[PDB]
């Protein structure tokens, strides 16, 4: 009850430290430490006089081997002075427990903090006054120094469930430690005791996080205080916390990553008071001890604190108010751009310049850091208003439309266009948004490009607000997107996807958005759903179908159907019951268009799919994807056990393969996900149908690959649906999953569609009832994508692609450049005051660049000299480490990977219609002779670094990479040839490494994904002189006419044995190829017209391998299959190998086919 006696002075020493690394990687901790002085005075009953006045604080990067709890001396420290003010503040108590605290106006919030972290160790309850309803038991106790109870006390990350245990102390344990007891003369009557308090951050009431993705981290806090005489008039002698956070940095390694706390206090002085501490000016209460935000844009500080501690609801013209990333709290605790030292136009300008210019010289992509440069673009646009990004658009002289993207002199310009196109498209907030719409009104941005910024934006929005819907529903309105038919599908379908996760799936909206800084996103009271947003999509799916046009109809179909709430059932009735007329390919898509709402209501979604199902009067693709959909719902025995019973009387093929394919195949299933239904499935296996099916039949089909030693889960599920017509299936359904621990990456998932296989053939040879259909989906962690098509796209297309060869008669320059970008950001308060932050970064890039020209003639000959530029570059960043706001500096270990693939080459297609002779030429460009066309690298680091300066961390002077001591280097070629390869890892005991790099193992696997992804490695593969090479790698691939001899076909003979016909094929030759063309297709001439497809790949140089290759089959209905083909015979000029693998297949059944293997010389 009585912590403190009136008239009492108290002097604390404050000792802390914040520290990260890199975990069993290296012994090499970053951070800083802190010295201070805490001065307690008790004047009245409930008020504290309190004063925290000298500061003293350093930094470190050292290696600590013993561990990071070693003392280390002032005599090997730069000691700092700590930026707060000495200014006297006023602690209330309320029943022995701190109350709130009253500071001055004119004091950072960030001191604030670090104060609450302070004081938060004076915190003890030994009464248990914040009872758990445990506290009863304890009320008949008279001087018992055990207590166990439990309670929810206050810290600065926050209010949550904490356990205490109280127990006398040992004399032998103080006589080890004098330093738990300074003045041990003070218990008087009493005995010393020790507190253990054990913090749960799982359950709690008050939380104070940023989010944004789509459990790995560890946190545990841990206290130890020792109290003196009697559990009701005590005084507080030592005080420590110890926190931990262990986080895996690239979300598929071993837990490496770690950020450590502690905070010190231990008793120096007691004595009586001689002079008061002065009256706190400008009084205001601060809350209690847990973390408050801040008014990052205000010139004043405003603090938000409970008496909602939450930050205003972001608007559509001011920048987000956030307070825990380094962009808005780094300076000061207010916004970065207030520093000075950094304008934000300038800043954005350069940026663009720079990444624009580098573009051109792509070889050096990774050696430039480009993408990271992108990445610091984007981060530092999120800190804009709408003005300043119309200053800077304006200030940058952007006008598309008069700037010519054909022009080989004018290519900076396009490239400054782009790379500002691509970062707006990736900064996520309000005024970001209002520039597109502002683009899309006036005409910047036509029809594949704002498609483009349209399918990326779902995936990219930080905080979608209520007005954030209405102008993107007031854009939906706009004529030129209505009319355009590409853009009306991208637009929708975003628009829909931000609706549902936004409004619709609880765990969307409070596990992917920022809801413990803003609150949630949308009141509950908004009934602007279902009165304006759902009637339009139903007008417009009314009109798109009295008109009957297929794209519109399939657009709107899956519009309503990623929303995911109930009443879209209501929405759908009336055409799935009958009333209204419907194709067969658009209800399946409509009914397949449901998959959101099993995830969401899987009982209503079980019901109506298993009433689709229980009919016998719906085509095969309705009920197949019926079953398929059933069993995302985890259905219960009694269903499974009637769905195998139904097998035995039920009289669809398809059906019945799904039903028991699916039930078969979700028996291997030994992951904790499927765990129940593979027992279930497993209990009715006993009455399936002992009937068999063949492969060409509808069939579902689940991989679990799972390892214990990765600890990670990846699993594949592929549906799809035959046909009665052709052997490819009209229907299929893709994805692939991802799963370590319990965090699981944005699955990928594809679908394809098409309403008649016979119909596409028929059309397509054409260009050399139910109505053509057909859609493709793309649905990926960067963007969604839908094609749908009629069959007026399909007469559409000769006509472009006719259009593009007579465009190109002349020459055209083409310059084609893509970004894509993927987030997860997590940051929350430690234990000392201080911000913590991990971030997950990809930045993906493709690039298309040079000269085509073509020419087409009435011999059609299409001769073409195309001269081109190919890249693809990849960039992984996961970081974790912590923010002093007091200094703007950036604690950081995680590690770095690049990937680079650059493809200099020059084409001379040659290919004749009447004869199929397409002979091809590859060259090296000049002025290319010697370029880098591979890199991969992989870097751990630990960073100290200034938030202020904007580069790349690999050019900062406090990064230092983890090299190890006996790093070695490797040069692959032995002697002088046409290709480089480099290999820089270190230790000379990767193993994994080196022995896939010593090309002369023949079992030895080429296939480098199996090897440990966490350890420096750097291979770069360089090109010497193959250069200035007039002699071009030939290319040249012939034709057959197919023929065929009736006397052969009659009466012919079918055996599995499959016959070689290595020695007709003795002459590797092109002109050769026509002498061995008869016998290849004479045998097995069974009424069949298959062609030779034979290719010479010839290589000049100092080496030259003439690989051939040979194709001399073809699939008839009538013909009993069966490809006799393939032969790849290598011979060196110089010291002939030989190698000749051949294969073939002469089985002519349609069951097994017997394929020779090899053959040498
Ligand atoms: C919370 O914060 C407080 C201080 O803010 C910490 O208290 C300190 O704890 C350390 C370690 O327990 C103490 O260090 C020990 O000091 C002893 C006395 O130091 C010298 O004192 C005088 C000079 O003033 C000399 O005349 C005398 O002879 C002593 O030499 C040392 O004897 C101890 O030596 C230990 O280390 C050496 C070297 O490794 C070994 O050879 C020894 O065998 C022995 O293990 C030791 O250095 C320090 O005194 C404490 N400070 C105060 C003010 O009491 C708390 O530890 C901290 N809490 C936590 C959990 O870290």
């Amino acid at each position: 009850q009585h912590n403190w006696q009136v008239g009492n002075e108290y002097t604390y020493l404050v000792r802390s430290r914040t520290l990260t690394s890199l975990g069993d990687l290296s012994d090499v901790h970053t951070g800083i430490l802190i010295k201070a002085l805490l001065t307690v005075q008790a004047k009245d009953s409930n008020v504290l006089a309190a004063k925290v006045w000298n500061g003293q604080y350093a930094r470190v990067q050292q290696s600590m081997p013993d561990g990071w709890e070693t003392e280390i001396s002032d005599q090997m420290l730069e000691l700092r002075d700590l930026p707060i003010s000495g200014k006297p503040f006023q602690i209330r108590m309320k029943h022995g427990l701190i109350r709130d605290l009253i500071v001055d106006r004119d004091v950072p919030t960030w001191e604030v903090n670090i104060l609450k972290s302070i004081v938060g160790q004076l915190q003890v309850d030994t009464q248990g006054e914040n009872a758990v309803k445990v506290n009863s038991v304890q009320v008949p106790t008279d001087d018992e120094p055990y207590a166990s109870f439990k309670a929810m006390e206050d810290s600065v990350g926050g209010k949550c469930e904490v356990l205490y245990d109280i127990a006398p102390l040992s004399d032998f344990v103080i006589h080890r430690s004098p330093e738990l007891v300074p003045m041990p003369t003070l218990k008087g009557d009493g005995r010393h005791m020790e507190v253990i308090k054990i913090k749960n951050f799982d359950n709690c009431d008050q939380r104070i996080n940023y989010h944004f993705g789509m459990k790995f981290f560890s946190r545990s806090s841990t206290s130890r205080i020792v109290i003196s005489e009697s559990l009701k008039h005590f005084t507080i002698q030592s005080s420590v916390t110890t926190s931990k956070m262990m986080v895996s940095p690239r979300l598929y390694d071993r837990q490496n990553g770690l950020v450590l706390s502690r905070m010190n206090l231990t008793l120096a002085k007691m004595e009586k008071t001689s002079k008061p501490l002065p009256m706190v000016d400008n009084p205001e209460s601060t809350g209690n001890l847990v973390y408050i935000y801040n008014n990052p844009f205000s010139d004043v500080e405003e603090r938000r604190v409970s008496k909602d501690f939450w930050q205003p609801k972001p608007t559509l013209e001011d920048a987000p108010q956030n307070s825990l990333l380094p962009n808005f709290v780094g300076y000061k605790g207010k916004h970065i751009g207030k520093s000075g030292k950094v304008d934000v136009i300038n800043a954005a300008k350069e940026l663009i310049f720079q990444i624009a210019n580098e573009l051109e010289d792509a070889s050096n992509i990774p050696v430039h850091a480009t993408l990271e440069k992108f990445m610091i673009l984007c981060n530092l646009m999120r800190t804009m208003n709408r003005k300043q990004i119309s200053e800077l658009e304006s200030n940058m002289q952007i006008s598309p439309n008069e700037l010519k993207p054909n022009d080989k002199s004018q290519v900076i310009k396009q490239n400054t266009w782009t790379v500002f196109r691509d970062a707006i498209t990736q900064t996520g907030t309000g005024p970001a948004f209002l520039t597109i719409k502002e683009w899309i009104e006036r005409g910047t941005t036509k029809s594949m490009e704002a498609a483009n910024i349209m399918s990326k934006l779902p995936k990219t929005v930080r905080t979608p607000t209520d007005s954030y819907i209405r102008s993107f529903f007031e854009l939906l309105q706009n004529p030129k997107v209505s009319n355009e038919q590409f853009l009306n599908t991208a637009a929708t379908l975003s628009f829909c996807e931000m609706i549902h996760n936004a409004q619709v799936n609880k765990r969307s909206i409070h596990n992917n958005y920022p809801v413990h800084t803003f609150g949630r996103l949308t009141s509950k009271h908004d009934n602007s759903l279902y009165d304006e947003y759902i009637p339009f999509l139903e007008r417009e799916l009314r009109k798109a179908h009295q008109e009957k046009d297929s794209p519109r109809i399939q657009t709107y179909i899956m519009a309503l159907g990623m929303i995911g709430e109930p009443k879209i059932l209501s929405v759908f009735e009336p055409y799935l019951e009958g009333k209204q007329q419907m194709t067969v390919f658009q209800r399946t898509l409509m009914v397949g268009s449901l998959g959101k709402l099993t995830e969401t209501n899987p009982k209503l979604a079980r019901s109506v799919l298993y009433k689709i199902y229980l009919n016998t009067m719906e085509s095969h693709e309705v009920r197949c994807t019926a079953v398929f959909l059933l069993m995302k719902t985890n259905p219960p025995l009694s269903m499974l056990q009637r769905m195998a019973e139904f097998t035995k009387l039920d009289t669809n093929r398809q059906v019945n393969s799904a039903v028991k394919s699916t039930i078969q195949s979700l028996m291997k299933l030994k992951s904790p996900e499927w765990k129940d239904l593979a027992k279930k499935a497993r209990s009715v296996n006993h009455l399936l149908t002992h009937h068999e099916y063949d492969y060409e039949l509808s069939r579902g089909y689940i991989d679990e690959k799972i390892l214990e030693n990765q600890n990670i889960i990846t699993h594949m599920i592929l549906n799809y649906v035959g046909s009665e017509d052709s052997v490819i299936p009209r229907i299929l359904y893709l994805t692939w999953y991802s799963s370590n621990g319990d965090i699981k990456v944005p699955s990928t998932k594809v679908l394809a569609m098409i309403s008649s296989v016979k119909s596409f053939m028929e059309l397509s040879l054409r260009s050399v009832l139910v109505p053509l259909e057909g859609n493709l989906m793309i649905n990926n962690k960067y963007a969604l994508k839908f094609f749908p098509f009629d069959k007026h796209i399909l007469d559409k297309l000769p006509t472009l692609i006719s259009n593009y060869i007579e465009a190109v008669k002349e020459g055209k320059f083409m310059n084609v450049n893509m970004l894509d970008t993927y987030e997860s950001v997590h940051s929350f308060p430690t234990e000392t005051g201080l911000p913590f932050v991990y971030t997950f970064n990809v930045i993906k890039l493709t690039k298309t660049s040079g000269t085509v020209q073509a020419q087409i003639n009435p011999d059609f000959a299409f001769i073409v000299n195309s001269n081109l530029r190919l890249t693809f570059s990849k960039n992984v960043q996961g970081r974790v480490g912590f923010v002093t706001p007091f200094e703007h500096r950036h604690f950081i270990s995680g590690i770095d990977s690049n990937l680079h693939v650059y493809a200099p080459l020059k084409i001379s297609l040659d290919v004749n219609t009447p004869k199929g002779n397409m002979q091809w030429k590859i060259w090296p460009m000049k002025g290319e002779e010697k370029s880098r066309l591979f890199h991969y690298s992989v870097v751990p680091f630990v960073s100290n670094h200034d938030i202020l300066n904007l580069r790349p961390l690999s050019m900062e002077k406090g990064t230092r990479p983890m090299i190890p001591d006996d790093n070695t280097s490797l040069a692959l070629p032995k002697n002088e040839g046409p290709f480089r390869l480099n290999v820089e890892t270190a230790k000379t005991n990767e193993e994994m490494w080196e022995l896939i790099d010593t090309e002369k193992l023949t079992d030895r696997l080429p296939y480098p994904w199996t090897m440990d992804n966490e350890r420096y490695v750097k291979v770069d593969m360089y090109m010497n002189l193959e250069g200035e090479q007039k002699d071009p790698v030939i290319f040249s691939t012939s034709f057959d006419s197919k023929v065929m001899t009736r006397p052969d076909t009659d009466s012919e003979n079918w055996t599995p044995k499959m016959m070689a016909v290595e020695p007709t094929d003795k002459q590797a030759n092109s002109k050769t190829r026509r002498q061995e063309m008869m016998r290849e297709a004479g045998r097995g001439i069974e009424s069949a017209k298959s062609y030779v497809v034979d290719v010479r790949v010839h290589v000049p140089g100092e080496s030259e391998s003439e690989t051939v290759l040979t194709l001399a089959w073809s699939e008839s209905n009538v013909e009993s299959k069966g490809r006799l083909l393939g032969f790849w015979r290598v011979e060196m000029p110089r010291s002939n190998a030989d190698y000749e693998v051949c294969i073939g297949s002469q089985i002519m059944v349609s069951k097994m086919d017997f394929n020779v293997d090899i053959r040498y010389g």
